[PDB]
């Protein structure tokens, strides 16, 4: 919880960041998302559509409880994807 | 040299694209180019201060060597991040 603002940011309202900067709140989302997920398997290949998604379904959970973080919502995709 | 386009395109040629498409640029950037160079130390970090630097001075080292793919080209910035 003790994390700089943007990591602590809500993935909800990263969408309302995203009108106004796209970049810094889908850069983050997929950088750290493709990251972490490379850690169960190192070849999850980069491509901005798998981004993309990563941005658009994680929202979607969001929308369902705002009680998940940036930082922790995407941590929930990295098991999601991460059924290996 | 038999990759997909986008990352067969050299990193100077991905700023051009990024003229149109800021995030699938700044994106697959920072995506493999944390994923790499943390590879090396995973003790670096994911912000979007960092996209912005690892297309800034990589899109000037290309703007010397046009050659340079986009691949290649993040290669050689985890070279000098490595240099430690």
């Amino acid at each position: 919880n003790g994390l700089p603002s943007e990591t602590y940011i809500t993935c909800a309202e990263a969408n309302e960041m995203a009108k106004t900067d796209s970049a810094q709140v889908a850069e983050i989302v997929a950088v750290m998302g493709n990251a972490s997920v490379a850690s169960r398997d190192l070849k999850i290949e980069q491509s901005p559509e798998l981004s993309a998604k990563v941005v658009e379904k994680l929202n979607q959970v969001c929308a369902k409880d705002p009680q998940m973080l940036l930082i922790t919502a995407i941590d929930d995709t990295m098991r999601a994807i991460g059924k290996k």
